[PDB]
């Protein structure tokens, strides 16, 4: 095909002009195209070129022609472009000053470049109409939303429950959850990939600021505990670029916000596979039931309970990294401090909105004391290091306190699809061999694909396991019948495409950086080189965790820590 863009000749592939144009530094703006789709129903109309012969057309759509003559930037198209940002305008509450996405807006960005205007500045008096803040875990402000459709297509795609909506309310067009109920009441699996997907402010996690910030200036002894994937991701918000690791920076800022204890989530990763591996182990010598299921993914929870009832019981009972980390933290943690439980205040920091509601489930508590108190994202660990003026890309690295704070290489990767899994084999091998192997790279269960598998030999015997990436691949693998082409004996489920490093707590990615950077893969690497360098990669060989069993909870799976550490759902 022959093609002239802008005066300028190309010969060439089946695209879009959209694609053709990202491909060969030639400018279109984009707003509702995502996820190799456009609100097919109302098209925002921002990547309009012009055509010759033909007219005004929608680029993200429009497949290139031999013979075409494209011009992008004409006094038509923009004008046109111009119009429909105005016509957003006058449904926006343009008020960047106090908004939370005020430094990565999609739309700002093109009210910037059009120089829009609205024709009536949209000045609502009264927001409570406008905002749902009634989820433990989500947000809706609808003074920001522009029915772009970008969330109702994530949620459709990633996830396959349709859960978020278009709703028609008194005759105007809104999103929100089914009969808009609160997200919780409904099928919803509060996994946030609606907010990733959001261009503007509209989507949002349901804030713990005030928890923490509440609790820091209560004269409480507050504890913090990362995520494996922050240390991953939070420099993307700090304009560091993708992939660096930041841990050090990460343990400094948040002694220098005074917390009074930096641990990590990672130890309690080490702690779920502790009990998870003696689990695996007991149903291998118990012939099952199997399969035994991960139950560290909320997400993943709620579809089971919500869709797949009749596999609640084989969900491990080890609590979550979080839950139990959070369990430890007021029983553990006294007895090596000195610290009345009652004024220890535990804090994670994680990649993820469906954390917050596994947090303050009733029954996540013992003797009136939560195993989380608070639970902030990714987005709002750096909003608080801002807010402190902490100059994050250039701080000091520093070390967590090690109690709760060591971990090993198998908790390092949990945030990536297939880590828990790898994880676990590495101790579970070890412990129905009584051995000490060597071999412990378990590269099969890694990666993206969306539906994973591999034939392990632990004791002398062959079984199936499998890593089930993202909650639209649970549905497939359930529906097409693969659960019945063998006997599984151990799945990994992660709600969210990637794992967790692509949770959605997770920092905003520009569409643009998305097809240049593969943030999936990009975030996990940080956290397989961890795993590469730590002089401990198996969970039970983590020095504080291994004097935490021998001084206080005994052996996994037992005695205290089947007492305490594990939750079932009924
Ligand atoms: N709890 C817990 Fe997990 C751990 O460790 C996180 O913190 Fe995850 C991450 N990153 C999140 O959110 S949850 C699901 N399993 C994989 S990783
Ligand atoms: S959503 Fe974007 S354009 Fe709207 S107020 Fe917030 S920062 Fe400004
Ligand atoms: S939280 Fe997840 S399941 Fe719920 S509406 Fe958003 S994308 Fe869909
Ligand atoms: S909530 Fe965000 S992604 Fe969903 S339609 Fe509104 S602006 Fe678009
Ligand atoms: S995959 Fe991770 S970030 Fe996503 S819902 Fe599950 S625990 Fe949360
Ligand atoms: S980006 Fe093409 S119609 Fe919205």
């Amino acid at each position: 095909k022959t093609i002239i863009i802008n005066g300028v000749q190309f010969n060439t592939e089946d695209t879009t002009i959209l694609k053709f144009a990202r491909d060969n530094n030639i400018d279109i703006s984009a707003l509702c195209f995502l996820n190799n789709c456009n609100n097919d129903i109302n098209k925002c109309e921002i990547c309009t070129v012009e055509v010759e012969g033909t007219g005004l057309v929608t680029a993200c759509d429009t497949l290139i022609e031999d013979g075409m003559i494209i011009n992008t930037n004409s006094d038509a198209v923009n004008e046109k472009i111009k119009s429909r940002i105005s016509q957003l305008l006058d449904i926006h509450e343009f008020k960047c000053g106090p908004c939370n996405r005020r430094e990565n807006c999609e739309f700002l960005k093109l009210v910037i470049k059009y120089k829009a205007r609205a024709s009536k500045p949209f000045l609502p008096k009264d927001k409570t109409e406008y905002v749902d803040e009634r989820s433990k875990s989500l947000t809706v402000d609808r003074t920001k939303c522009l029915l772009c459709g970008r969330c109702v297509n994530a949620c459709g795609k990633n996830t396959e429950t349709y859960a978020m909506k278009f709703l028609n309310k008194n005759g105007k067009t809104i999103i929100g959850a089914e009969d808009e109920k609160c997200f919780d009441d409904t099928n919803c699996l509060l996994c946030g990939q609606c907010i990733i997907a959001c261009p503007v402010a509209a989507l949002s996690e349901k804030s713990h600021m005030d928890r923490v910030k509440n609790a820091l200036n209560a004269p409480k002894h507050v504890i913090v505990a990362m995520a494996p994937s922050v240390r991953a991701s939070i420099g993307e918000l700090f304009n560091m670029g993708f992939g660096v690791d930041v841990t050090g920076k990460i343990y400094t800022a948040l002694r220098q916000l005074g917390f009074d204890k930096i641990f990590d989530i990672n130890f309690g990763a080490d702690m779920t596979i502790m009990e998870e591996a003696t689990e695996l182990v007991q149903r291998i010598e118990n012939n099952g039931p199997f399969p035994m299921f991960t139950s560290c993914c909320p997400g993943w929870v709620r579809q089971a309970e919500n869709y797949y009832p009749e596999l609640l019981n084989n969900l491990s009972s080890a609590k979550s990294p979080q839950q139990i980390f959070g369990t430890a933290s007021k029983t553990y943690y006294p007895s090596i401090s000195g610290l009345d439980p009652k004024n220890v205040f535990t804090v994670t920091v994680m990649p993820c909105t469906s954390k917050k509601f596994e947090a303050d489930r009733p029954q996540m508590e013992k003797d009136g004391l939560r195993d989380i108190d608070a639970v902030i994202t990714t987005r709002e660990l750096a909003k608080m290091i801002k807010d402190a003026k902490i100059p994050f890309a250039k701080l000091e690295d520093s070390e967590a306190d090690p109690a709760m704070g060591e971990y090993s290489g198998a908790g390092a990767i949990f945030g990536a699809t297939g880590g828990v899994m790898e994880a676990a084999l590495r101790s579970a091998k070890d412990f129905a061999e009584n051995a000490e192997l060597e071999d412990i790279e378990y590269k099969q269960v890694r990666g993206l694909n969306g539906i994973k598998e591999a034939e392990v030999e632990i004791n002398n015997n062959k079984y199936n396991v499998a890593v089930i990436n993202g909650a639209s691949n649970l549905f497939k693998f359930m529906k097409s019948g693969m659960i019945n082409e063998k006997q599984y004996h151990f799945i990994e489920v992660m709600a969210c495409h990637g794992g967790c490093v692509n949770g959605g707590g997770q920092p905003h990615v520009n569409p643009k950086d998305l097809e240049k950077v593969d943030i999936k893969k990009v975030r996990a690497s940080v956290l397989y080189n961890q795993d590469e360098h730590l002089s401990k990669r198996k969970s039970h060989e983590n020095t504080a965790l291994v004097k935490m069993y021998q001084n206080y909870f005994g052996k996994p799976g037992e005695g205290r820590a089947h007492e305490i550490l594990h939750f079932k759902y009924k």
